[PDB]
RNA sequence: GGCAGAAGCUGCCUCUUCGGAGGCAGUUUCUGCC
């Protein structure tokens, strides 16, 4: 089960398997006339998720809800 | 003695091509390493 929020559970379980923690990547290849937004990308050994935000402090909070579905943690 | 990671609730700033973008804190909670 949880006892916390997509993001702080996460963090937590890379420091409960004796590695270290995750790598966060911004991305922003968008260009078009009539739509911007943030984009990131995150890594947690083989596999990836992806988020968006207004800044990074709020990027990272959003990819979070797939961080657990991407490498065994659904 | 020293180093590392994340967020619940609340609050703030700057830019805008008028699509929207860029950035933070306060308060409270959990965890790892020498």
């Amino acid at each position: 089960g949880s006892h916390m929020n997509p993001i702080s559970r996460l963090a937590q379980i890379q420091q409960a398997k004796k590695e270290k923690e995750p790598e966060y990547t911004l991305l922003t290849e968008r260009g078009l006339p009539r739509r911007r937004e943030f984009v990131m990308q995150v890594k947690v050994g083989n596999h990836t998720a992806e988020g968006t935000g207004t800044n990074k402090k709020v990027a990272k909070r959003n990819a979070a809800e797939n961080m657990l579905e991407i490498l065994g943690f659904k």
